């Protein structure tokens, strides 16, 4: 019943402003993961991501409208299989979208023929799906993995209960306080990171798969970070990558993506299998970390900028954003990139299933504010968690000079002589 567009008609529609090509597959296949063993992973050039699993969520229509997909547009759906687009095509028709067509020949006609344009996340192999993690712990052959030593880490902030309430089988928990000091809220000393990483069984040659569990943080609680598990996992990914771990993966979406895939969980308290040595100088990637002295230089140079990954009430100085940060204000000269509702949510960088937002939508918003890969960018926030997530998103894009200003507003405001702004800009 649904209309069909031929491959030649779709090739002619490429570049039109009225046409919207929508990838129905998962975000990981959209990012570049070859989920069905295709010769070439990714999406049709110019396509948007709207996974079919979002149909069971009542915000589907709001997600579509938020992506500015209007009924005036010619909708072209595709996936690994045209029958996988039948449910989405019907839902579009039931909501006032009359021009809905299904592209039947994406796999293997578009994937196998390199003459057809395809785009992908340049560093997608660091944003692993749940199926990849399951194959890793099962000893099965998986793509984008050529190592022999791995470890799955469940990140949390003074909350082992986040690990004991349910985790990936065989995984071990790492409190974020093991890699960052509560005094400076920055990354720890190399000697401290060396001891901490070794005691958790992590070497530089180890493939560390990091993930966290979202447990709905509340700003009024004592330690809301204990529920922002996935932000801490990306925060720990930044520190480990800065330390010298070469193969660091992050589970796209966190713990929920594991359970949403139908994989069982474990509640065991897995003991740590320590390693005698880390095996590399810490830090082996010093470029990833930027401190306050270098941050002030980047504010003065047109070659560099700092990206304020904070919430709007924090940016205008209405609130500090934390129950342990006294001063309220913003660093002058930094480019504002709103993170989300408060300091413990990343709505502007995530989907409703906590997977990373469509990376094309992120770089377009960043481009409108001057945040471009041409510059050396040091993302920051209150202490570094939200800045690390935005930094990881840019690193997945392949940006050559992205860093994290570790000190953030906390270190900046701890000095009374540092300038600061307030109110609406
Ligand atoms: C540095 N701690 C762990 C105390 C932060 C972490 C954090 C979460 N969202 C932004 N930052 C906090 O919990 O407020
Ligand atoms: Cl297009
Ligand atoms: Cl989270
Ligand atoms: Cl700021
Ligand atoms: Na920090």
């Amino acid at each position: 019943g649904h209309m069909e567009i031929t491959t030649d008609s779709l090739l002619a529609l490429l570049g039109s402003e009225k046409v919207k090509i929508i990838d129905v597959r998962s975000a990981d296949a959209y990012n570049g993961w070859r989920m069905r063993g295709e010769v070439r992973g990714g999406h049709i050039k110019g396509a948007k991501s709207l996974p079919a699993k979002w149909l069971t969520d009542p915000e589907w229509l709001n997600i579509v409208r938020f992506k500015q997909i209007r009924p005036e547009d010619a909708i072209v759906l595709y996936g690994y299989t045209p029958e996988e687009c039948e449910q989405t095509a019907t839902r579009f028709k039931e909501n006032g979208y009359n021009n809905v067509s299904v592209f039947h020949r994406f796999h293997p006609d578009w994937t196998g023929n390199d003459a057809f344009p395809m785009d992908r996340l340049e560093q997608y192999n660091r944003l692993v799906p749940a199926e990849w993690v399951n194959g890793l712990i099962s000893g099965e052959e998986i793509p984008e993995y050529d190592n022999d030593t791995f470890i799955v880490c469940h990140a949390h902030y003074r909350n082992r209960d986040a690990y004991l309430s349910g985790h990936i089988p065989g995984a071990t928990d790492m409190d974020t306080l093991a890699l960052e000091s509560p005094e400076t809220w920055n990354r720890r000393t190399p000697e401290e990171l060396k001891k901490a990483l070794e005691e958790h069984g992590i070497t530089a040659s180890t493939t560390v798969v990091l993930y966290g569990k979202f447990m709905h943080p509340d700003n009024a609680d004592e330690f809301p970070g204990s529920a922002a598990g996935h932000i801490g996992a990306i925060r720990l990914a930044f520190i480990m990558m800065y330390a010298g771990v070469e193969d660091v993966r992050v589970l796209n979406g966190g713990y929920q993506s594991w359970t949403d895939a139908g994989f069982a969980i474990s509640k065991d308290d897995v003991p740590k299998t320590t390693v005698p040595e880390f095996g590399a100088p810490i830090p082996s990637r010093p470029e990833f970390a930027v401190d306050i002295d270098e941050a002030k230089e980047m504010l003065q140079s047109e070659d560099s900028d700092l990206v304020c990954v904070r919430s709007y009430p924090e940016y205008i100085g209405e609130v500090s954003g934390y129950n342990y940060i006294a001063a309220a204000g913003r660093i002058p000269g930094a480019i504002f990139a709103e993170c989300g509702s408060d300091a413990y949510h990343m709505e502007n960088y995530r989907n409703h299933d906590h997977t990373t937002r469509e990376y094309h939508e992120i770089e377009d918003i960043w481009a409108k504010s001057g945040i471009i890969p041409k510059k050396h960018l040091a993302f920051y926030c209150g202490t570094g968690w939200r800045g690390s997530e935005a930094w990881f998103n840019a690193l997945l894009m392949g940006w050559p000079r992205v860093s994290v200003y570790d000190g953030g507003w906390f270190e900046w405001s701890n000095d009374p002589e540092n300038p600061y702004e307030t109110g609406v800009p």
